[PDB]
């Protein structure tokens, strides 16, 4: 029963090519990410790249006591193994946990390995920059980043209002991090409330976690009093409550079994240029595959303490590549599943938040026309997808004999089951996502500002009345294995 | 505190031009509908027509003791009076009731005015066709119809599964009505189960109710054991449970305060052609404003009894015009509201399931661009609407200074806040609704079968960056009341 990051590493070590360690010295600045680019970053990272093992770097230059984990979630198959289901059903299996969550519980400090070591920022010798190897993903980044920081925080006026969300933070100084907070999201609203009263907002950043927690926390959750409800998904996935502990230096909870916890406060009335120390003009690589722009005005966590386990692992990601595809893509798929299946039961066979869109921009919907009235519902399923997940950009529709996880087979449906002046429907001027660099006025006369897009539905389903002409060549069913057993061993 | 149909009539009589009686003899065959066409049918009925009073016909040729009420829900203002809220808030107000329903209650036969008179069908003199006037809406109809039948039914194996649905029924014999039942609806899964076992399904048809029952019954409701859950909406709207009573001739509940109850059984293994007796080839007028085709294979209710209050009112509708716009459009608006507000909170100011689409085909969305990021979200709101209600056909988007209940003002926005080669987005080949006669392959080379349409989004919102040029001419705020008091007393 997996309850923390090390229980997960143990499971991976029982399967081939899921976990890999190296003792060869690596520089956290640029080099480590450059290495994993080849081994397992995947997704929208520039070629060459591939799906591979999660990888542990034991020998980090300048950090003789540290080790860095990347790629834990950077494969769909791997995520399936870590949660005990089939990779094609991963979105549905987690969607079931979302529906029957198990609440987290509070434990005492004696039960929290994340507090086996406490480094108070009090200490004159404290220096976040030398305590933690925060990797730099590319040389043009704004600085070192932590990329899997699970932030816990509460409303400053109503303490029963909580939030759990993944963030990335740039290291800005001996005890400072900058942190981008999405407008409108709960923790930013918390921070705006505290700042309007001139007060800091206490927060914990929890890194190195059971992958069920990271995966579960990307889904929308209900809000109950003191609920930290995102944690309920992982509670359901393991059938064991996620354990919280009180912070040592701030009045906010932290993840009891996390590897590293950064406790601090968002400062009132303070802001920094994200790239103030490099003037690179960039932040770090974004899920579409491009380096984003540096944010000119960011809030700052003032660090009051770092607590960690003995031999703490620092967990982050590279790419963000396939690791982002998994964390973002399963929620994208679940919400599309839920919307289509409630409106058109039995129609959708599956949906894939394609890695080529980082799990957000590109939806592949596999439908089955069962009867004459299903003609015209394939467009309806596309409208449902675009309405339910507004950061989507394009939809590709295929039938149930097309493998939506096989990009060759998607392009095959786009070649023999599509006519350009019939099957392609453009929907201009719909808000999409600012990190798509083609969503700009300069790219298109129908785009009125950044993050607005034309959204395109590629209908590659066979028209109902023509289906008799579109049967794929029927090869006979045979068990191939007796013909070459040793060859099918390689699985 | 309204509890039944008569209470609602008494409220209407307190307001001018909300209720109107006539004692001039009227033929229930075509004439009655012909008259109300002029007075209050409204909606998609051919013109002349208008919004008007609900109308009671006291003198029915062939039925010297009967009276026929029509138009009860045929006005949004009238529907808001009957629920005690603002017309522009109707969908939101019934949505509140949808969330906190009160359960109906069972009461003994002595508490059910619907059982003041009992007409068992095994009496030799029983004739459904002469006991009650069933209007025929037009001369090309399949036959006489009851158009506001609230049907109650339970699952035949598991009695804890209940459904409450609104139906129309054509009178086909002295003891039989034909009744369409939508596939997938819980009422017909009960009927298919009973039929698969060669058994009848007992049923009540409850007509002449508190408008809060009819209106609430058009919303989706959850299922709880022995729930009759649709009725909880009406119960929360009145904050008093709607009372039921055991049927005298079938094992199934009826509405205790209803005006007329038809008790019977859906018969297994027997169908009927709707235009049996006429060969008209039509059923009756449909919400888009055209007569529908006759249904060639319909199930039959075998009537075992009819019960009714003393001086029972027969409540039905005409058009179906504005009455259908109310019953169908409030749920349409409610579901669009819930979707857009969950997805883009604070952005939608109101939505109107426009009567020109019978409450189904045409959605007007009123949005407010509060900030630059809202540019691009008005199209998102239209997509949300098309996805949550697949029978929509077109969406018109407007800003918060456009009155979406005023069709002149809609067309105004379509005229000064719209460029044809920019603001109009077509989405071809989406399944819509077979009763739109333009959704056929003959109308469009992009339509592959009936009930498939091109769906069009008309964006009549001001582009964010240009809003400083589109302020409507600002007339000073003044209370006009004092300048013409007696004029405003109308």
């Amino acid at each position: 029963p997996i309850q923390d990051l090390r229980d997960a590493i143990a499971l991976l070590q029982q399967h081939d090519n899921q976990y890999l360690e190296t003792d060869h010295p690596v520089d956290p600045n640029a080099e480590l990410a450059g290495v994993y680019r080849h081994i397992g970053a995947g997704g929208t990272v520039k070629r060459p790249t591939r799906i591979g093992p999660a990888m542990m770097f034991n020998n980090i230059k300048g950090y003789p006591h540290s080790r860095i984990l990347v790629g834990m979630h950077a494969s769909r198959q791997r995520a399936a193994l870590l949660l005990g289901c089939e990779a094609s059903q991963l979105a549905l299996e987690v969607g079931k946990a979302v529906k029957k969550p198990v609440a987290p519980v509070v434990v005492p400090a004696s039960s929290a390995p994340c507090q086996e070591q406490i480094f108070l920022a009090d200490d004159p010798d404290f220096d976040l920059r030398t305590l933690l190897p925060a990797p730099t993903n590319t040389p043009i980044d704004a600085g070192p980043f932590f990329c899997l920081g699970l932030a816990l925080a509460s409303d400053p006026v109503d303490a029963s209002l909580t939030d759990v969300t993944i963030h990335r933070l740039c290291v800005q100084g001996r005890d400072e991090l900058s942190m981008f907070l999405a407008a409108g999201r709960h923790i930013e609203v918390f921070r705006q409330k505290a700042e309007a009263a001139g007060k800091p907002l206490p927060i914990t950043i929890n890194m190195g976690l059971d992958p069920a927690i990271y995966i579960g926390a990307c889904f929308e959750a209900p809000t109950t009093p003191f609920g930290y409800n995102e944690l309920g998904v992982a509670g359901a996935l393991r059938q064991r409550p996620v354990e919280l502990v009180q912070g040592v230096s701030v009045p906010e909870k932290a993840i009891a079994r996390a590897e590293i916890v950064i406790e601090g406060e968002l400062l009132p009335g303070v802001r920094v240029r994200e790239d103030q120390h490099t003037n690179s003009g960039h932040a770090m690589p974004e899920f579409p595959g491009y380096c984003g722009g540096a944010n000119p005005s960011l809030p700052v966590i003032k660090v009051k303490a770092v607590t960690m386990r003995n031999n703490a692992i620092l967990q982050t990601l590279v790419g963000p590549g396939e690791e982002h595809t998994t964390l973002a893509g399963l929620p994208t798929e679940a919400s599309i599943w839920n919307a289509v299946e409630a409106a058109i039961p039995g129609f959708l066979q599956n949906v894939y938040a394609h890695t080529a869109g980082g799990g957000k921009f590109l939806g592949i919907l596999q439908v089955k026309k069962r009867q004459p009235a299903d003609e015209g519902r394939q467009g309806q399923a596309a409208l449902l997808a675009l309405a339910t997940y507004s950061e989507l950009k394009n939809i590709i529709l295929v039938d149930e004999d097309v493998d939506i996880f096989d990009s060759d087979d998607i392009l095959w449906a786009m070649t023999t089951r599509m006519q350009g002046d019939v099957s392609i429907t453009t929907i201009p001027g719909i808000r999409g996502h600012q990190l798509d660099p083609s969503q700009t006025p300069e790219y298109s006369p129908s785009i009125r500002g950044n993050g607005i897009s034309c959204k395109t539905i590629f209908d590659c389903t066979v028209p109902w009345a023509l289906k008799s002409h579109f049967e794929r060549a029927p090869f006979a069913d045979v068990d191939p294995r007796p013909f070459a057993p040793e060859y099918f061993a390689r699985l």
